[PDB]
């Protein structure tokens, strides 16, 4: 089951549930670049379900999902903050909404 695990950074990583228990869960990401972990559950939540000026998240650097403003979209392109950055729809979604576990 896939899930989305906040880093130390504040930022998200994506993952899946490889065990529960009665206080962590048993994590590991969808990156060689991270380990199985025990969990706590605040710091879990579910990934998502399926414009300018707009709170967004982004995929950055391992990479995971950062809060950013749309400062200014044009073309292909999208003027993002979080530092500055020009990237496109595919690096983009509004912010995941879902809450972490209870």
């Amino acid at each position: 089951l896939t899930v989305e695990v906040r880093g130390s950074n504040g930022a998200f990583y994506k993952g899946f549930i490889k065990d529960v228990h009665e206080d962590s869960l048993t994590v590991v990401f969808e990156n060689n670049w991270q380990p199985e972990r025990q969990v706590p559950f605040n710091e879990v939540r579910l990934p998502p379900p399926p414009s300018e000026g707009d709170e967004v998240e982004v995929y950055s650097r391992p990479c995971g999902w950062w809060l950013a403003k749309v400062r200014m979209m044009k073309g292909e392109f999208y003027v993002i903050e979080y530092y500055n950055e020009i990237v496109t729809f595919e690096r983009l979604r509004p912010v995941n909404q879902n809450k972490t576990v209870k």
